[PDB]
């Protein structure tokens, strides 16, 4: 019986502790009936002598370690994504060298589903930057990749966004980059919740019109397209469109708040899966995935619909600082020994968000460990004068 004093509306109660840990357990991939990537977190170094906000500097070992936990579990890796704060406190330079030890861990296990992202963030929006040098650095991120034996998720591009002038620019450009690519990608559509300079990607403001340009896309290079990841958080919007999906076109759901609904899917069809939330109930995930490869869904959503709460949680607006609650979830479950973060971010939550994301944390099973947990939550209530 664990039981812990935490903030709610400014005042301090009792938390009795209810959960049953799922318990982790190793698993092969070919157990599930979906194709499944967990985006994967940056572990930062807190011994660096860097300037936080400005510039990363990361802790390898433990950041690798997590990518083999995800393999054990069965789950893919998502590398180098937006879960990893890509465009968003990690470089280019510093997303290139996690994919090459990423690749180069994988390369060293039989069991490693992994796919790299390739994008453009290297690249500043600019009044005056050309469709050719947009052009030029997506190839140069894509051979950069593909030469460490990569596959590729194609990244929505800010520069793109900033200089596309309608719908054709889009067209022109992944008809030149996947006409390119040597495998088939998976294509990213990252909403502007997560990435405000994304603003009207495809070249329309209005999600249904814009939908039309990407699907336009995919139909154009449909074996240079293993699957499309969306990320616009509006699950409607997802149904309508891995129904209008090509032959062989994977629809890998990046939807954080529906993830059950759309996995187990309806009469008409499924989706896969690659979302950022699977990094942080990885065990759950995984036990989950095997009850749904089992055809017995009804333990599938026994497991799954409890962590759907504290996903809501963790990806409330401001939606952008999901990664907060990712990495707090990490550090809770002891996989890394401190809560620092890449650009600084630890901060960006409240105190009252981390107790209330621990509570959800309890009740989905997904404290690995309990009193650890615990521990770890009073040391960062106690750092906060509690």
């Amino acid at each position: 019986l664990v039981s812990i004093d935490l903030p709610i509306e400014g005042r301090l109660a009792r938390y009795d502790l209810t959960g049953r840990p799922v318990p982790f357990n190793s698993r092969d991939a070919k157990a599930f009936s979906r194709v499944a990537f967990a985006a994967a977190h940056v572990v930062a170094d807190p011994l660096a002598d860097n300037d936080p906000w400005l510039a990363p500097a990361i802790d390898w070992e433990r950041t690798l370690a997590f990518r083999h936990r995800l393999w054990d579990l069965g789950l893919g890796v998502a590398e180098s994504m937006d879960t990893a704060q890509r465009g968003m406190g990690l470089g280019w330079p510093e997303a290139r060298e996690l994919i090459r030890r990423s690749l180069a861990e994988a390369r060293g296990r039989p069991d490693a589903l992994i796919a790299c992202g390739a994008g453009t963030d290297h690249l500043a929006p600019g009044p005056d930057v050309s469709i050719d040098d947009i052009l030029a650095a997506y190839e140069s991120q894509i051979e950069a990749i593909e030469a460490e034996g990569g596959r590729i998720i194609l990244m929505a591009s800010r520069a793109l966004a900033a200089a596309a002038k309608g719908p054709e620019d889009y067209i022109r450009v992944y008809d030149r980059v996947l006409s390119q690519v040597k495998e088939p990608v998976i294509i990213h559509w990252l909403g502007e919740m997560f990435d405000p300079a994304l603003e009207g990607y495809w070249g329309n403001a209005d999600h249904m019109a814009a939908m039309k340009t990407c699907l336009d896309v995919l139909e154009a290079h449909a074996a240079k397209v293993d699957g499309i990841k969306i990320s616009l958080l509006s699950k409607e919007k997802e149904i309508v469109m891995r129904r209008q999906l090509p032959k062989g076109v994977r629809m890998y759901t990046g939807d954080d708040f529906n993830y059950a609904e759309l996995i187990a899917g309806d009469e008409e069809g499924h989706s896969d899966a690659l979302l950022g939330i699977f990094d942080a109930i990885a065990p759950v995930a995984s036990a989950a995935l095997e009850a749904l490869g089992s055809g017995r869904n009804g333990e599938f959503f026994e497991l799954l619909e409890p962590t759907v709460p504290l996903s809501r949680h963790i990806f409330k607006a401001p939606t952008r600082f999901y990664k907060t609650g990712v990495v707090f979830l990490a550090y809770l479950n002891g996989l890394q020994d401190h809560f620092v973060m890449i650009g600084g971010q630890q901060s960006a939550r409240s105190l009252v968000h981390l107790a209330e994301l621990f509570r959800l944390a309890d009740k989905a099973g997904a404290l690995a460990d309990p009193e650890l947990a615990t521990a770890r939550m009073r040391r960062v209530l106690a750092m906060h004068g509690v």
